């Protein structure tokens, strides 16, 4: 048949290049996908889309994805109910539904194994972002229309004025809100667990960033601003094992406590700081802040900025990882990251432009730009003293 | 470039082909992405894909896409700002992740023209769907995962026990509660305007299933029950305008009202009629059914059948037009109807052996089956009595 010689023909092209080849042909099948859809299939699609994510909810609840995936053998929808403890009926209808988005496969004996979505969602940092979405950004969607309509339709720019005060009902921001619920800490620290890939360190030319600097007597080579379980400090040792300078995760108590379990015994230090305050560290050759500028107005994010420069060197360069989408055909990966953002904190992606109109008022000046993912792009952008 | 040579191959192919393979060619190209994304990809894609209706919903509030589906020209984001009373900044960011989902096209100078989507979203009709996905279905999904964890997992039978109960804090069934609300009645009486294409009468073979019926004296050849708009009813006068027999759309009155602007003035009766009280009309050659049954539990949906089956000659058919999910392999737009209607009216899609156990306790047996779309299939089929 026709579909399964095209799908043999994109299997193979997709085997043939490598993770960013594959993943703009994935955006260009989704590209075709609502080219070719009618009328009434684009309001189902758009309608039963959100399905995925409540039932990848109930799956993650039950222990669905987990189990399957450690199976041996396919199972049925008794076995597997009986197993999770729940009603024979209904998990054979999200089984049903799970298996026609792929969630789960369905084989001819009407029997489920794992797919690679299986797989993923018994991760537990994938696992946890997919509950994040459920429980903390979807509400904050389901307020967007209605409080921009009050409103009156403003630009957002105040992190304690936008949806996310209408949809949980407090007057707190996100950051200063989590900390006063239980629930949603644990699955926030199990989120900081995932390491994304590739990262940075794949494009970055550290050596040739050097130059000019030494790690005498004492320097410290990188420190990791806001760097959560320090994946990045992590990598940068794996990589540039021989290269000689401090090594330092800044974040705060309770979550520099967590990263012990993960740190090496040595190379690494953990320092408590927040990043509102001056940047205690001086003359480092990179201030490192990797998805930190991004949930932050201009007003706040500059104030970060504000606080590293006086600790800098004329050889100090502060590089910031973050997103960095383009002027014009953004991918839906990083407009869809934008209203979020905004809808929740106030915040927004930058082009390039924007991330240096910013960093000029803090006295900085783009010196490089190293991108390392495609087609959505994140970039490390190395800035110094004007 | 590979990426433009897959989406020329793929228009090519689909160009070729009728409303059925495209629809074929699209599942494919679902698979195909699901098979290929990274797991970062999956998490961010079931994360982000909600937006779209959340990003649609402001774009109906503002008469957006009804706007700029009349324009002659590309419009810049400030243009329609200001046209459209909405802050520049937002207009502008949210008309950058409409483009990177299809819902507007971007042009190289950074303006925005209609899409298909653009021309869909316009359409009252279609229009009204999404916003129903939106208010209706969207607090549903939304609360069934907690639903069925306090409930640990039954099986949901009772259309006034089940998620949407717990999502709009009261004890009326959905049918009921959506009367007492203004706005969304208003909102459900538009979603009745569109009507679905292809239907029963294309592959409906009427004069083989009339064979020598006469309309001697005073029968009805078509009774509509819940018809809505009639559409059915306009569609068998059009197609065969010299069969004799009456012709009857039956709902209640505030629908019939609605749908008298629209309706022929001769040919079509519009009488008022409860589904839930003994059928008036006697004798009738077909009662017909379409996308009645699947709202309701099999309980409701048996009384539904009880209440007619008296009115009914040995002639008498009662012809059932609803989905027919196959036993394995189905898709997602008829596993994933079957979740929403679990989730809001506790009733479910049902395979044709299902359907013909349902029937058989109202003392009918299955004559014919007429499927008449692919690859997700609705059918009519045709019951007597046994
Ligand atoms: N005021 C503050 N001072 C220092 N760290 C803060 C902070 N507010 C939030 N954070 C930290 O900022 C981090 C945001 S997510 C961390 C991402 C990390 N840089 C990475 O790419 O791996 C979290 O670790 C959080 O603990
Ligand atoms: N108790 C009842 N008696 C008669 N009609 C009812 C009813 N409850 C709901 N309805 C009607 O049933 C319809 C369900 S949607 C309409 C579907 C229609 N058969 C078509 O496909 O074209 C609505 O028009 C609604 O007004």
């Amino acid at each position: 048949e026709t579909v399964a010689a095209i799908k043999t023909l994109i299997q193979q092209l997709a085997q043939s290049t490598d993770q960013f080849g594959r993943a703009e042909i994935n955006d260009a099948l989704r590209e075709l996908q609502y080219s070719l859809e009618t009328p009434f299939d684009t309001v189902m699609r758009m309608s039963l889309d959100t399905c995925q994510v409540a039932v990848a909810r109930i799956g993650s609840d039950l222990g669905l994805f987990k189990h399957l995936s450690q199976c041996a053998s396919p199972q049925s929808a008794e076995e597997l109910a009986d197993h999770l403890g729940c009603g024979r009926e209904l998990m054979s209808r999200l089984l049903r539904y799970m298996a026609s988005v792929r969630m789960v496969q369905q084989t001819d004996d009407i029997k489920y194994i794992s797919s690679n979505i299986t797989q993923t969602l018994a991760v537990p940092g994938l696992e946890a972002g997919m509950r994040h979405a459920f429980e903390n950004l979807w509400p904050v969607l389901m307020a967007l229309p209605d409080f921009l309509a009050e409103r009156k339709y403003p630009d957002i720019v105040d992190a304690k004025d936008t949806a996310f005060q209408k949809a949980f009902n407090t007057d707190q921001d996100c950051f200063h809100w989590l900390a006063t619920q239980p629930t949603r800490i644990a699955n926030f620290k199990v989120l900081l667990t995932d390491e994304r890939t590739p990262n940075f360190l794949s494009t970055f030319p550290l050596e040739k960033e050097l130059g000019s600097w030494s790690a005498e007597p004492e320097k410290a080579l990188f420190v990791d601003i806001g760097g959560g379980m320090g994946h990045a400090c992590i990598r940068l040792r794996e990589k540039y094992p021989n290269q000689p300078g401090r090594v330092i995760l800044q974040d705060l108590p309770p979550v520099l406590q967590a990263a012990q379990a993960t740190l090496p015994l040595s190379g690494i230090e953990s320092m408590p700081h927040n990043f509102h305050t001056p940047q205690p560290v001086q003359g480092a050759k990179f201030y490192f802040l990797r998805l930190i500028l991004r949930d932050f107005p201009d007003h706040q994010a500059l104030e970060i900025l504000q606080n590293i420069v006086p600790a800098m060197d004329a050889e100090s360069r502060i590089v910031i990882d973050d997103g960095v989408p383009p002027e014009k055909g953004a991918r839906w990966a990083e407009t869809g990251t934008d209203i979020c953002i905004m809808s929740a904190l106030g915040s927004k992606e930058r082009t390039q432009r924007q991330w240096e109109e910013l960093a000029a008022k803090a006295g900085l000046q783009l010196q490089a730009l190293y991108q390392y993912t495609w087609p959505v792009v994140n970039a490390a952008m190395v800035f110094s003293l004007q």
